[PDB]
């Protein structure tokens, strides 16, 4: 059954099924049937011939999947914009692609775009207008033509087409042990595609998305309280935002008893975190996903256990999924053979079609091999019998000391020393130059009376680990590590306030 089908399926089985919430509002998979039917209808009676992109603006409201839907059934990609992305960089979404509309579930603040704007009421005339109304059964986007435009930091528009994401979509329900009508967590904002793993997976299997916001997350106490009505089950997130949630003792089996799934996806996931994890969740399961946006999610899992744990003081990322394959390249196209760390490479169904306008960019990451799409990660790691290993982003390998070191490796050092709850390396560089390491750690509890005690221990410890060199000369201290709006490690703003 095509995608839309399979989602469609449970508007029939179960139409009163809450099929996204967020705070107090919800829509049934009935409504969003409905609703995302009546907004196709309407954008195919307004742009008859036309399938530009179209850009939807929103953070957490309902509204923002009833407008995903309603963009595809009518054969247009969609493009998520949370409103944490900076007005400049929204413009020039704009501009850059080549996006005529633009559907608003809040009111719209960015400075006018050169698009128009449906927005808070025009919306809402829309599915009264047009209810009852379907779209066109053939408009529906397929098989190469694009699904979701989401963008790059910076800004490039990865394109993911339906292809793309229903071989994402069968992989994830497949391999993550997925049932039907169980509770997706929300955590990630939808300009960034770590929220597809839940989205997708969810709806094919009848689920309910349950949304978690950016003043929830501010304001702890509101967002456990939330946890703790929620009944999740599926747990989806970056492993930054499992941590902050660890920081809280009653985070555990008791506040969500049904948990039964961890999916964890977008940086580094630290043994130490599985660990309380499976710790405080005896009855679920931990799973550690790895892929850039412009490869569909992710493309490779593996289930991690305390066997994994035990054996693996530095957690692998996964084996990949069978319609896709791994490569590891040195130097040349040299391919590097198993064990010895290159760049990753992956080719097959799940590759983007590459960057929306740009043959200039998708020029050097995006290549054929074998008639099959191919990407660069810029990712370092390496394979041991289909099982892939990450080393660290290309660009976070520095130069010290006439040495090459690895910051990701440096971090996960200093993350297993004693006193040491979290901990980022900044690279500070004097001119040109990189001057030294400076060490951001969240304490653990302790006893030493003064700071320069705690950083000997730390440094002397961590000396039994790393050379000499690789020990950062300065260490800094504070009470949590800054996420951005994604859920990552905001380094950013960590150097940021270094300098400062
Ligand atoms: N399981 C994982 N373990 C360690 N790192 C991971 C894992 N999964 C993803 N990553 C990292 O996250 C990156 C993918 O993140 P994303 O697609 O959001 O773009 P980004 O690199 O973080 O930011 P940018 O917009 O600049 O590209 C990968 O290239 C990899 O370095
Ligand atoms: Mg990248």
């Amino acid at each position: 059954m095509k995608l839309l089908e399979q989602i469609e399926k449970w508007a029939a089985e179960t139409p009163d099924q809450t099929a996204f919430v967020w705070r107090d509002a919800k829509i049934t998979y009935k409504q969003l049937k409905e609703d995302s039917d009546a907004l196709a209808h309407w954008i195919s009676s307004e742009y008859p011939d036309d399938r530009s992109p179209i850009m939807v603006y929103g953070h957490m409201q309902p509204e923002m999947i009833i407008n995903f839907l309603g963009c595809v059934k009518a054969g247009h990609a969609y493009i998520p914009v949370d409103l944490s992305i900076p007005a400049d960089r929204v413009q020039r979404i704009a501009e850059n692609s080549g996006a005529k509309l633009l559907l608003s579930a809040t009111a719209v603040t960015v400075t006018d775009l050169p698009v128009r704007i449906v927005s808070e009421d025009n919306l809402k005339d829309i599915f009264f207008t047009h209810k009852g109304n379907t779209p066109n059964p053939e408009h529906a986007v397929k098989g190469d033509e694009n699904f979701y435009i989401i963008y790059t930091s910076g800004p490039k528009g990865v394109q993911i087409t339906y292809n793309c994401l229903v071989s994402f979509t069968k992989w994830a329900v497949e391999d993550f042990n997925l049932q039907t009508g169980q509770v997706f967590l929300n955590q990630a904002p939808f300009s960034f595609d770590l929220s597809v793993m839940d989205i997708y997976p969810s709806l094919v299997t009848g689920g309910t998305l349950w949304a978690i916001d950016k003043d929830m997350i501010a304001r702890p106490k509101d967002l456990f309280a939330s946890l703790e009505q929620s009944d999740i089950q599926v747990w989806t997130s970056t492993p930054s935002f499992a941590e902050m949630c660890l920081m809280e003792a009653s985070f555990s089996e008791s506040m969500l008893p049904n948990m039964k799934t961890f999916l964890f996806c977008g940086e580094v996931l630290p043994n130490e975190v599985a660990r309380k994890l499976i710790e405080r969740f005896p009855k679920a399961t931990i799973m550690n996903t790895y892929g850039p946006t412009e490869a569909t999610v992710a493309v490779t899992g593996i289930h991690v256990t305390e066997e994994v744990l035990d054996q693996y003081k530095s957690l692998p990322v996964g084996y990949c999924k069978s319609d896709c394959r791994l490569l590891i390249m040195k130097e040349d196209g040299t391919i590097a053979p198993d064990g010895e760390k290159g760049e990753i490479v992956i080719v097959g169904p799940s590759v983007s079609v590459g960057y929306l306008g740009s043959p200039e960019l998708t020029e050097k990451a995006f290549t054929m091999i074998d008639g099959e799409r191919a990407y660069k990660t810029g990712d370092a790691g390496y394979v041991e019998n289909g099982l892939l290993f990450y080393n660290g982003r290309l660009d976070f390998q520095i130069k010290l000391h006439g040495y090459r070191m690895e910051l990701e490796e440096i971090e996960h050092h200093l993350r297993a020393c004693s006193y040491v709850e979290g901990a980022v390396i900044v690279p500070i560089k004097k001119g040109e130059k990189y001057d030294y390491l400076l060490a951001v750690v969240v304490p653990g509890e302790h006893s030493f009376e003064k700071e320069f005690k705690l950083t000997s221990a730390i440094k002397k410890e961590l000396n039994e680990r790393l050379p000499n060199y690789m020990i950062p000369r300065k260490f800094m201290y504070q009470s949590s590590i800054p996420m951005t709006p994604n859920g990552k490690v905001d380094r950013k703003k960590l150097l940021s306030e270094v300098t400062a």
